[PDB]
């Protein structure tokens, strides 16, 4: 089925993503029609909390970032505690132990289906250009495959 | 249908592969149980013969290299005319036009499904570490997608 196909691609991307970056967690954060996000796929190293299946109602995508991510925005943050983020935002990440994150979009037929997100837990991390490129290309490959499958 | 889904992934791999490398041709070369290979997808620049839909039986794989390719072996050849190859080997490449090539494995369910292959047709080409890494990861990503899709 279409949804099973999407899930197979998502599970592939999180597994290869974590292997590529050797980070602590990679997820696909998939959007519903209102851009409420569900963690539909996760690859996480041993010992860290499992975000899989969590529903996170974060309004900043619907309200602020849908267009930029459709246009290919990438956001990389070395230390989430030194990024001017509000407590409301931090409280979404604290239970998952996020200290640094890297966000690339999954754009399928010009629509934002979700985000592929890497986490470094309890440890700041300066994401390097080549890591960002490889992570972005992974998301692009998965998105293009889904475009062609249906 | 596995066959239709297969082609969708292969078309993404060859198109993205040739864009990444800016080379003359990228193909998927898939093995059967005799380890005879068939070119099942191709992206090729203008002016070069279309290698698509060629069955090419090369015994060196089954006789020497299948297990090595399963374990991540590649072939990076800067100039095929300086590799001391036999007339049999040159003969099978002559209709396609191959001056340099990069061969990376596609491993699915711990079996060698085939090879993702890049050709430069009219000049030597020293393949760079970043290119080999990107091309290998493209093949690995596509292989894992197929592994999880069905
Ligand atoms: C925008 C925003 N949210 C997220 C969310 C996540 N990062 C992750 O790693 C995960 C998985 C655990 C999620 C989910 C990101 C990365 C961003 C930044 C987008 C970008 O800059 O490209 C955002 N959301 C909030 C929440 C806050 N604002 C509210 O109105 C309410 C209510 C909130 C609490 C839930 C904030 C502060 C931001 C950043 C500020 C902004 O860009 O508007
Ligand atoms: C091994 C060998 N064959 C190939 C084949 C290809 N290169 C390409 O670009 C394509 C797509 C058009 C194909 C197909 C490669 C890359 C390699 C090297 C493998 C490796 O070392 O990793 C090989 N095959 C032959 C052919 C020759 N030997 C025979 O017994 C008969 C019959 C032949 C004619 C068909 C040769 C000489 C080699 C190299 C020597 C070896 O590895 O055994
Ligand atoms: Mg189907
Ligand atoms: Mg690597
Ligand atoms: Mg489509
Ligand atoms: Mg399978």
């Amino acid at each position: 089925s279409e949804l099973r196909d999407r899930q197979a691609i998502f599970e592939t991307l999180v597994a290869k993503g974590r292997e590529l970056l050797a980070c602590d967690r990679v997820i696909v954060y998939a959007f519903d029609d209102n851009y409420v996000g569900t963690v539909v796929a996760e690859s996480v190293a041993e010992g860290w909390p499992q975000a899989r299946d969590q529903v996170i109602e974060d309004p900043c995508f619907r309200e602020h970032w849908v267009e930029a991510y459709r246009q290919g925005r990438i956001q990389a943050t070395t230390d989430i505690f030194k990024a001017g983020l509000t407590e409301c935002h931090l409280n979404q990440l604290r239970p998952l132990k996020v200290r640094a994150n890297l966000v690339v979009p999954m754009v399928i037929d010009d629509q934002l289906f979700g985000l592929l997100i890497a986490h470094q837990a309890s440890e700041p991390r300066q994401w390097q250009e080549i890591e960002i490129d490889q992570f972005s290309e992974l998301a692009s490959t998965g998105s293009l495959v889904l475009e062609r499958l249906h």
